[PDB]
């Protein structure tokens, strides 16, 4: 079945998946759930999401979003999409760095479920 997500990705986040993970306590069930869309402000998922984002240079020490570089990572038949989403879904917002990337992957999630996704 098609999916827009290049194989490549999985290894290359591999090192640091691990690392985020344990640094903030996240299991593999909560990214599962998470990957199936169900989002609860727990940190330890939110965390891990803000860490794996700040990996990759795509937000910034106060999760801000850098759309350029996150228009550069998809592919071309989501660019109109994402910015799209992104229009709606930035600035970010929350109490915290994990917070709002908790408000922000709800925003997202909501407006393109079809094509979410965690990892
Ligand atoms: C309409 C499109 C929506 C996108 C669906 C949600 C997935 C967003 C996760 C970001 C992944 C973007 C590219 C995926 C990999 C591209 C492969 C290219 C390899 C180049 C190096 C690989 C790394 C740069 C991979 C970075 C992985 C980051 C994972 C972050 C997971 C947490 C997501 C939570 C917040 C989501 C909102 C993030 C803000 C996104 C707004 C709009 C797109
Ligand atoms: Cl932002």
């Amino acid at each position: 079945a098609p999916d827009w997500v290049p194989p490549e990705v999985f290894d290359l986040v591999a090192e640091d998946k691990a690392r985020c993970m344990s640094e903030h306590g996240t299991t593999q069930a909560q990214i599962d759930d998470v990957d199936k869309g169900n989002l609860v402000n727990e940190p330890s998922i939110t965390c891990y999401m803000y860490c794996l984002l700040e990996a990759f240079s795509l937000v910034d020490d106060e999760a801000n979003v850098d759309e350029d570089i996150m228009l550069g990572l998809l592919p071309d038949q989501l660019q109109e999409r994402a910015q799209s989403v992104m229009g709606k879904c930035l600035p970010t917002s929350g109490s915290d760095n994990c917070n709002k990337i908790y408000n922000l992957a709800k925003c997202v999630q909501e407006s393109a479920p079809d094509v979410w996704f965690v990892i």
